[PDB]
């Protein structure tokens, strides 16, 4: 069965595993606030699916999923998630 290997279009509906942005950063929590503070709060949208530290698309960015990285100095970055063909 599909097991979230690709994200469709911009991955709005990403549920996928990938914790590692583009460059090889850890994903920040999204339940943390350090090193970054931020409003991307799970339990305020369940159905973005903001789970653990996995690359997600909570504001519907055109370039797809990112998060925020646990390097102090650099509060986000995209992820490599393949969009399915
Ligand atoms: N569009 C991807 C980055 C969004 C970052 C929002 C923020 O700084 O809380």
């Amino acid at each position: 069965e599909f097991s979230e290997e690709c994200m469709h279009g911009s991955g709005e509906n990403y549920d996928g595993k990938i914790s590692k942005t583009m460059s090889g950063l850890e994903c920040q929590a999204w339940d943390s606030q350090s090193p970054h503070a931020h409003g991307y709060i799970p339990s305020k949208f369940p159905n973005k699916n903001l789970k653990k530290n996995y690359c997600r698309n909570p504001d519907n960015d055109p370039q797809g999923p990112w998060c925020f990285t646990t390097d102090p100095n650099k509060r986000w970055e995209y992820c490599d998630i393949p969009r399915c063909a």
